[PDB]
């Protein structure tokens, strides 16, 4: 499974600032990026 590991508030601000590029949730927060 590829569910979002890190807690919302800190993959919710990624997608705030368009941090998808980066890694830390990219990898295991695929679920709020958009890659698995």
């Amino acid at each position: 499974a590829c569910k979002d590991v890190f807690p919302a508030a800190t993959c919710r601000h990624a997608k705030s600032v368009g941090n998808c590029s980066s890694e830390k949730y990219k990898r295991n927060c695929a679920i709020t990026c958009g890659a698995c």
